[PDB]
């Protein structure tokens, strides 16, 4: 059905001249041939060729699979000895696709073709992608669209098709959804019986966050052992953009390495603090200014055309936060390039960590402003917001803009409504923008280009359609789930139905993300992983911060949703600070206890890998490696000493 | 000089009858013979026999050394393949002593004699100890009593004589002493230029604590790799008191294990929280009551005989804290037995962790009471201390006991004097009680018993003298150094010469502890370790708590040593809490940054062990282990595809 194709290499010739294009193309085909791959060339687009790649021989494929397994075993990623090359069948499509992707991409010295798409020698090579298995995808979709949980076999199927990175994301999402049943039930019970800002709800929520994060750390270790990816960072793919200072030739492996000093990288990484403060200043200024405009227009201004003016600040936010975030992403990418980052995974993790500052600010600063600035203050702030009258100055006359005032009186529904928005309406709108609109845009761009050799015209047209799809990044889905967890950890006391909303959304999220991968995206090459990465630390940080924000909220809103109704008078700053101190430190103590208790419970795959390391070393040992003297002359054997002892005893 | 003796086994017959003593002694000698050891029996004391133990054959010793190395390698403690048994010489005296100690003590099923001193089958066996190498000890003492730092070779000598546990203690002490030069110089500079309660001193002190602890974690990893003890917990010696529930026979090693459920142990370990609260209540009650008596007698009471009454509370503390601590140690030992603890190291670590609560309370609660109870309060507390007049009631008449009052006026030198005591006078008195008085007591008890065969009478008399010496526990010295670090981390802003005192004391402490080990204690058997153990976590906790206490002190005593002179009026509780919040979280952020920066700097022995694991697996691999088809039929080799691409581009 896929015509035995492993990868499609898109070669762009449109932006270059014919002689250089022909020379580069011949070089590409020669490298593919010399690395043991079979090529077929077809017209991809009007400006690109499709190089269809396949293992040229079953023997060569078995040899490459065996060498990949041997490299994994040598670097300790697996403990079982690699089976001989005659029995080296790819145990899944993900393994064959990974071996062939490495053959195409790893440098010539490392034993492959050095095709680095969108890099120096290969800027014409635009994309290297495998083909979707449409029947398997549709079977999986229809099968687990009718179940509650995905089986371990279902997760293994995802891993065997899309690799362990996508597999880890779906395993984490399934575990998060399963753990969300407890907070969903408990928060519905609290919303029914206690209402919001309940001490018992906040305590149980913090405890649940602790338990889920520690459980997932343990489960990640277990799953990376079960998928044979534990310690996979030892064989992380280098990135071709890495600029080494000197070239050193280690003696263990007869190769030059290209060293770069770690301390110099740390000096360059000092710039992350200024980047973070820049992003905080810019994004917080935009968000707080739009919040002040929103407050003025919606609650201070009392002139004509109030809806058409209250839609102003939401528009400005929706236009300016994406733009400022794109600028900050450009700055973060330039800083990530300045830091050198030998490996692609290190580069990706560092960029994700820089972007997490922007994510935190844009996701949580609105609710933080409403909760800890608008509610306690803003009876003392709205006198300073008369200056924002000019935002309504263009649409209404100067006198009507001035005579539009009333007692400010803070809205006690503002915070609950903002939390309900971010945890329900944002979820629905994000589902729409994430699955529906890209799908419709793809179908529209297809029928636009489709409206205005005979035996492979269908396969080739569907390959040309797959070539237009989006490039799936599992980091985006992990980011979304971690930001959602942050909402739960930080602001769930405001509205205890947040975990119910997240439970429903995450059940739908598994299926809709799988659909997006299978239908709206090119099939990702089966990248490996032994963890969700920096997102685990992000979740730990969010839960820590939530222990502070939730306790602050429970203190401030003890008297109800109004709490300090605009005035900071009722808030005793020492009692708020003491609440925060004891809550955060009870959090840290309970987290330490839970982590230490879970460290005493070794999971089965982890114990099996430890025992297997022992057994491998035992096999190795079994196959290879196969005056003063007058003091001791007094009592010959153990019996003479026994009689001397008897004589001394009696 | 030691007559080739490896171990001396002290067999006590005094508390049993002659037939049972003879039977037990014959069983002991038979086990020693059957495990390959040569025995010689002499009269140890009037109530004990000395069994002198030696490897019966150089071949048997080489075989036992080879088997020990093979076990270490199989469990991953070392990565280099064990050399053959014909080249299996003990590379140090510590290795031979460890192999022979294991031969004597590990159970019969594990391949040794099952002699467990002071246990069921062996309650008569009182002690198993090696003999000191007096010439080597005296050479080391005289050699590094004349140097500033001990060389890496000196530390290796300590490890090669006394094992890696003692070696880790001395390495930690040397590193701590070396790092103390920075705080000593900086604190002397601050005491000269700024005085006490300086913000810059407190900041620099917290930063130094962070850096030293993270550096020592890194150095512990490096040193355990250099001493081939990394991961030594995989071969931790089991403890004979362990009560298994079921007996399971794992298939990897053909042996029964004796499983006990970890969750049941965790249930039993829940009792540690009640023990900790009990110890806190009892010790804090004693300490606070004696502090109130001290305050009343010294500053409220103004009658006759004031010195003979002010010595009352110090006496009561010195008598009651040791007694209450012995009771709490009995309770902690019973709780440690209730928890089952398969291995001896786990038992020891758990008992040390239970005792650390008592250590923290008794070491720091006096200064904490003075700093955060006596200074802010105690103008509002001394009205409640008239009830303590009865403590002076026995020595003075009732009227003289009543008419002994004056304005309370808190002493502004109390806190500085208490800190100076705990950091200088306690150090000197502890040096005395630790080295001088045990030495003199030993010499006195010797000449008492020495006052009121001909060729080995000197060796035998010195073995009988060594048999009386104390049993060295390196945990005591680690406890002392960690409590000292706690004083530095918690209360150094009060008096910035604390690190100078600790620098001098720790230089003397290296030499005096080595002297105590070599002269006042039996030679410890060469127990292994890859860390100082729970004391690293204790240091981290103490530095964390110090970030809170030091910032609180700097806030409270901004106006000088008087600070809040008895009244809590000048202390703004929100400003104190905000100071604590920002100080502790700046601490945690800086600690995270320093830990992450140090994780990027792999030390040489660590990198060497990783590369050696790779090389060992490479040696193992080198010795053993040696319709759709019409799509691909269009272009045969890389050249036909090249011409198809050329025509398509044209
Ligand atoms: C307030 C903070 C605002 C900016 C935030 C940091 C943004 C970092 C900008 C990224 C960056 O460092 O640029 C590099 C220049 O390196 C540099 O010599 C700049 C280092 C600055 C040293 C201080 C480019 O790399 P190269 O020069 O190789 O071309
Ligand atoms: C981002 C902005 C976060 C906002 C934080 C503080 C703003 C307050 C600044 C201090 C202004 C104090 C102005 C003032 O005079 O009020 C006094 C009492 O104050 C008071 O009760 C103080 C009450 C202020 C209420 C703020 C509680 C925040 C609790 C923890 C939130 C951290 C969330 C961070 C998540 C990342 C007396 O009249
Ligand atoms: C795709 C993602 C799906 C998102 C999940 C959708 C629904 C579950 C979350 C509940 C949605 C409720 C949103 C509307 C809502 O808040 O209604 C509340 C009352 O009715 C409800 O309590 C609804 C019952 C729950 C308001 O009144 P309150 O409760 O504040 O007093
Ligand atoms: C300077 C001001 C000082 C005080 C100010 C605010 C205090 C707010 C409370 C902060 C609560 C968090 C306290 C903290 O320091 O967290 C560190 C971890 O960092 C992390 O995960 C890393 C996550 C970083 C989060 C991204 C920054 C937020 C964006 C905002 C950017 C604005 C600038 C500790 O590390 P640690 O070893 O204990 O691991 C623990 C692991 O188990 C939790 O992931
Ligand atoms: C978490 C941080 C947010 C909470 C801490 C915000 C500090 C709130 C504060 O200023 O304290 C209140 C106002 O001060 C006072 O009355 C008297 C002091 C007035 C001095 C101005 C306060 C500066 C606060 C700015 C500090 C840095 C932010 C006293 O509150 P209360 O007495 O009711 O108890
Ligand atoms: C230990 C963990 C907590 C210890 C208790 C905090 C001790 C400090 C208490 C500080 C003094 C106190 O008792 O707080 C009272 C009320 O607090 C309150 O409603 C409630 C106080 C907040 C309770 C803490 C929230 C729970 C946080 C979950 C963390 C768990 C993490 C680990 C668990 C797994 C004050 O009344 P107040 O008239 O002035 O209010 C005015 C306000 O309503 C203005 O609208
Ligand atoms: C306030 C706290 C005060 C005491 C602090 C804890 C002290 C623990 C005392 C140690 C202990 O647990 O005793 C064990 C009894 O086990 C137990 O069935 C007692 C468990 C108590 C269950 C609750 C003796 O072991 P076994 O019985 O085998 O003889
Ligand atoms: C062990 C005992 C530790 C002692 C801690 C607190 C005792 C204070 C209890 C609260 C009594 C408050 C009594 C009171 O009415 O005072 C008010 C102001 O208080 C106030 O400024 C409050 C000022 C109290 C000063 C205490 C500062 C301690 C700072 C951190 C120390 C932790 C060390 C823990 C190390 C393990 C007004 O008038
Ligand atoms: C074995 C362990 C050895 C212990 C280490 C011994 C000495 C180093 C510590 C300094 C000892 C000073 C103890 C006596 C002392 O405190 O004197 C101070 C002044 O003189 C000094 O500053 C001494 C100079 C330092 C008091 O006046 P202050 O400085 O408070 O104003
Ligand atoms: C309930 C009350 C709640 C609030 C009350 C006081 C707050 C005092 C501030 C405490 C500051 C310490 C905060 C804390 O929770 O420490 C835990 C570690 O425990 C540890 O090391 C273990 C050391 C335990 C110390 C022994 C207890 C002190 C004796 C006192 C006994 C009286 C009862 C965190 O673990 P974590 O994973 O982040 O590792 C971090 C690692 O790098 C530091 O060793
Ligand atoms: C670290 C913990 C130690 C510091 C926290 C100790 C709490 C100190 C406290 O009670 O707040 C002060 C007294 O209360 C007041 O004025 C009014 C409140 C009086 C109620 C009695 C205080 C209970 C404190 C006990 C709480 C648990 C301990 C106010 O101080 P200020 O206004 O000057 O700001
Ligand atoms: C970030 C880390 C710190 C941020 C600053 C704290 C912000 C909160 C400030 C709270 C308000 C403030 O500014 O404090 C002033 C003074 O403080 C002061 O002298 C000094 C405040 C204490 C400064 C903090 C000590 C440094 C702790 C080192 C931690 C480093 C850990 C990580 C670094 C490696 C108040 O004056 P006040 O008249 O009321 O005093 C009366 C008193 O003297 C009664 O005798
Ligand atoms: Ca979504
Ligand atoms: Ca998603
Ligand atoms: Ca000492
Ligand atoms: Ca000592």
């Amino acid at each position: 059905e896929n015509h035995h194709v492993d990868y499609v290499i898109r070669f762009n010739y449109g932006d270059i001249d014919t002689p250089e294009a022909i020379k580069k193309f011949e070089v590409l085909l020669l490298e593919l041939s010399e690395v043991g791959l079979q090529t077929e060339v077809r017209q991809g687009d009007e400006n690109s060729l499709f190089v269809f790649v396949r293992a040229a021989s079953k023997k060569k494929l078995k040899r490459a699979v065996y060498q990949s397994r041997v490299r994994d075993w040598l670097y300790g990623v697996r403990n079982t000895e690699p089976e001989p090359a005659s029995s080296a069948k790819p145990q899944s499509e993900a393994e064959r696709l990974l071996v062939i992707y490495h053959l195409i991409t790893v440098p010539k010295a490392e034993g492959g073709a050095g095709i680095t798409p969108r890099h120096g020698e290969w800027k014409n090579v635009d994309a290297i992608f495998p083909l979707h298995d449409e029947e398997t995808n549709r079977q999986c979709m229809r099968e687990w669209s009718k179940k509650t949980f995905l089986s371990t076999e279902d997760l293994d199927r995802i891993r065997n098709t899309f690799g362990e990175h996508v597999g880890f994301y779906f395993a984490f999402l399934q575990s998060y959804f399963r753990f969300l049943m407890f907070p969903a039930a408990f928060g519905f019970s609290c919303w029914l019986l206690l209402g919001s800002f309940s001490i018992i709800y906040t305590v149980v929520n913090c405890l649940w966050c602790i338990v889920f994060i520690e459980y997932w750390k343990r489960q990640e270790e277990d799953l990376s052992c079960r998928w044979q990816t534990k310690g996979v960072s030892a064989v992380h793919e280098k990135r071709a953009e890495f600029k080494p200072e000197k070239e050193i030739r280690d003696e263990s492996t007869g190769e030059v390495r290209g060293v770069f000093p770690a301390t110099k990288r740390m000096y360059r990484q000092l710039l992350q603090v200024p980047f973070a403060l820049l992003a905080a200043v810019a994004l917080g200024a935009i968000i707080a200014t739009c919040f002040a405009i929103e407050i003025f227009i919606s609650e201070v201004y009392n002139g004509p055309l109030k809806g058409y003016l209250v839609f102003i600040p939401t528009i400005l936010v929706s236009a300016l936060i994406p733009t400022m975030s794109a600028v900050l992403l450009t700055v973060a990418t330039k800083l990530n390039d300045y830091e050198n980052y030998e490996t692609q995974d290190a580069y990706k993790v560092a960029l994700t960590q820089k972007i997490f500052v922007v994510n935190f600010i844009t996701s949580y600063l609105p609710i933080i402003l409403t909760a800890f600035v608008y509610v306690p203050f803003a009876s003392r702030i709205v006198p300073y917001l008369d200056v924002f009258h000019l935002t309504v100055r263009p649409f209404v006359s100067k006198e009507h803009a001035i005579k539009a005032r009333t007692e400010f009186s803070i809205n006690p529904d503002r915070l609950r409504k903002q939390v309900i928005y971010f945890t329900v309406t944002a979820q629905i709108v994000g589902f729409a923008l994430e699955t529906i609109v890209p799908f419709v845009k793809q179908r529209v761009f297809r029928e636009y280009k489709e409206y205005t050799d005979e035996d492979e015209a269908r396969f080739l047209t569907r390959v040309r359609n797959e070539a237009e799809l989006e490039d799936y990044d599992v980091t985006d889905d992990l980011r979304e789930m971690c930001i959602q967890f942050g909402y739960l950890a930080l602001f769930s006391p405001v509205w205890p139905l947040v975990p119910v909303s997240f439970l429903i959304n995450n059940w739908v999220e598994l299926r809709s993300d799988f659909f997006k991968i299978c239908v709206e995206c090119k099939r990702p090459w089966p990248q490996r992983a032994d963890t969700i990465g920096p997102w685990l630390d992000s979740l730990g940080f969010l839960s820590w911060v939530g222990s502070i924000t939730s306790s602050a909220l429970v203190y401030m809103f003890s008297n109800g949703h109004e709490g300090p109704n605009g005035e900071p008078t009722t808030i005793r700053c020492w009692a708020l600070l003491l609440t925060i101190f004891f809550s955060e430190h009870l959090y840290l103590i309970v987290r330490y206890a839970v982590r230490s208790a879970l460290a005493k419970l070794e999971p089965p795959n982890t114990r099996r890998e430890r025992i297997e390391r022992f057994m491998m070393r035992k096999r190795y040992l079994d196959t290879v490696l196969s005056p003063t003297e007058r003091f001791w002359m007094r009592q010959r054997g153990w019996k003479e000493s026994a009689e001397v002892g008897l004589s001394l005893i009696t």
